[PDB]
């Protein structure tokens, strides 16, 4: 815990809320400045519990870069327009710096830049069967291309484009290692990924293989290009075929006006998906012999079924569907936006469907389920010193993703009647924490802030002779259980939120991942629309 100011270190908006954070024992005078020394703002701190005051200086609407004083403290703060622009930007570009199988090219990606890698075609586990999946995204700090949480970023990025076009329009992804003409950019991100799922789904059946890995992970050492291990798909699986109908059901329908030949393509491979489903059973992954990469297992699979259920129903707006979908929706799962709990992803799609297909007596409790689940969280948020809708038990591997999961749960709420008042406020309370307001004063993104991620479990960033790693990397976060070495050796006994340590091998609190980068997408675009 570092003996200064807390606050969001990528800036602040001129329309949105703004504080600072310090460990005090009393209310004391704050001041904002100009870059000279003037004093433009004046308040006191006021406690929030568990050591910690607050400062809020909302109604400081003037651009530019302030000096906060409190105490005998400063930091310097950023007030802009469009604050997150350029962190919402590398957050984007993010997804094609995992770029699987294509040349990144140096005027793209800068020192970053490399070859095209694992470009030989996967061998079906406990077969000679041969099969070419190329492209798509390395999933976190390996190199594998695990179809469960590659539906979740899909999903994600999707429903950033449904909700926040015009934020996502000023943002520049790798636009010259995209197909002309060129799509809205979350969408033209997102297309990499759906073409690869594509080439996961086995022709003969409609079943979707769980990944495709080397047999291993390779040193943290390795680059791209010099991962030559042999490519193995492990076995079809329910959650695969699954997560896979509900991202290409959602992906057919955003679509339809931009590239109608793979909005046709992904609801046909869809349909197919849905015929495995119905002639198998629900059986969880485990990895098989020899293969020790990541697992992505899951013993509860009704909520990737009522997803698929629901995503189907609103694709195609046929009242049918919804006889399977309200079963589903009556269960006691929990309402999550994955990786393992996805059912609100299918909640959201039932919602978003025209109600005269729907039950209207369910669409009624779905919608009041949703309210009371708010609400749970807006209480936790009410009670956390930094307004996150987070309790100390919830600090576990990619808590990153489970705070801005809940931030995500708020604001897509708004699209469908569910309008809690906290939804802006746990939006911007989940921004600040990532950006520094926490008692690290860690900002949890690679290349921003004043305390940046410099040392992430990533093999690209580590392996290269620059890191200085790759930028807009939203790190997993601090994680109490203490799963692995590091975290086990340095941070034991400390509180739920510092279990965290930004060092190489600590995968358990320090790896990135596409489906902890796209819930920020989702959250930093719907801040920067207003
Ligand atoms: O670390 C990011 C990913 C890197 N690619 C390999 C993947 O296997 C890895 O996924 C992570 O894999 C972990 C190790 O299996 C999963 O960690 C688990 O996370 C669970 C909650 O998500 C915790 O309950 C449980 O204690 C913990 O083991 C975690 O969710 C999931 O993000
Ligand atoms: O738990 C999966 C985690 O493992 C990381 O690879 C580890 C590996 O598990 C360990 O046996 C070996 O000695 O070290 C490597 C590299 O630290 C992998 O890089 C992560 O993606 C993965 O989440
Ligand atoms: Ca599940
Ligand atoms: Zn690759």
């Amino acid at each position: 815990v570092p003996k200064s100011i807390f606050y969001n270190q990528v800036g602040y908006l001129i329309s949105g809320d703004k504080r600072f954070w310090i460990q005090a024992h009393e209310p004391q005078p704050f001041a904002l400045r100009t870059p000279e020394g003037q004093a433009v703002f004046a308040g006191m701190t006021k406690p929030v519990g568990g050591n910690w005051y607050v400062g809020d200086f909302t109604a400081l609407r003037v651009p530019g870069t302030y000096t906060l004083t409190v105490g005998t403290l400063e930091a310097r703060v950023v007030i802009h327009r469009r604050a997150y622009r350029d962190v919402l930007e590398a957050m984007l570009r993010f997804f094609d710096y995992q770029l699987c199988g294509v040349v990144l090219p140096e005027d793209e990606a800068g020192p970053w830049a490399h070859g095209a890698c694992h470009t030989s075609d996967a061998k079906v586990f406990g077969t000679e069967r041969a099969l070419a999946c190329p492209g798509g995204w390395h999933d976190a700090g390996d190199y594998g291309k695990y179809t469960v949480p590659a539906a979740k970023a899909v999903a994600d990025l999707l429903l950033a484009h449904e909700y926040f076009p015009a934020a996502l329009a000023h943002v520049r992804p790798m636009r010259s290692v995209h197909r002309a003409p060129h799509l809205p950019p979350a969408l033209e991100v997102a297309r990499e990924e759906i073409a690869w799922l594509l080439t996961m789904q086995d022709p003969a059946t409609g079943g979707v293989y769980h990944k495709v890995t080397t047999p291993s992970f390779p040193p943290l050492d390795t680059r791209p290009e010099d991962d030559d291990a042999p490519l193995v798909l492990s076995p079809i699986s329910y959650a695969a075929t699954a997560t896979f109908c509900a991202a290409m059901a959602h992906a057919a329908l955003v679509y339809r006006p931009f590239d109608p030949a793979l909005s046709s393509c992904c609801a046909d491979a869809a349909r197919r998906a849905y015929a495995w489903l119905g002639a198998h059973e629900m059986q969880p992954f485990h990895n098989p012999d020899g293969i020790l990469t990541g697992e992505y297992g899951d013993a509860e699979l009704r909520d990737e079924l009522l997803w698929a259920s629901c995503a189907l129903l609103r694709m195609t707006g046929d009242s049918a569907w919804a006889r399977v979908c309200e079963p589903l929706l009556d269960l006691d799962l929990p309402w999550e936006l994955g990786w393992a709990d996805v059912a609100l992803y299918g909640v959201m799609d039932y919602l978003r469907t025209p109600r005269a297909a729907v039950s209207d007596d369910v669409r009624n409790k779905v919608k009041s389920r949703l309210l009371r689940e708010l609400d749970a969280l807006a209480a936790m948020a009410e009670s956390h010193p930094f307004g996150i809708p987070m309790r100390d038990d919830d600090f576990i591997w990619g808590s990153n993703m489970v705070l801005l999961n809940r931030a995500m749960a708020f604001l897509l709420a708004e699209g469908v009647g569910v309008l809690h008042p906290a939804a802006h406020t746990v939006a911007q309370r989940a921004a600040d924490y990532l950006f520094g307001a926490n008692p690290l004063g860690q900002c949890y993104v690679t290349g921003f802030g004043q305390r940046p991620v410099r040392h992430p479990h990533h093999r690209p960033s580590v392996a290269d002779d620059v890191d200085h790693p790759v930028p807009g990397m939203v790190v997993g976060g601090p994680n109490r259980h203490l799963q692995d070495e590091i975290a086990r050796a340095q941070l034991a006994g400390r509180p739920a939120m510092e279990a965290y340590i930004d060092h190489q091998d600590s995968y358990s609190t320090n790896e990135v991942a596409v489906y902890w980068n796209s819930p920020a997408v989702f959250v930093i675009a719907a801040l920067l629309e207003a």
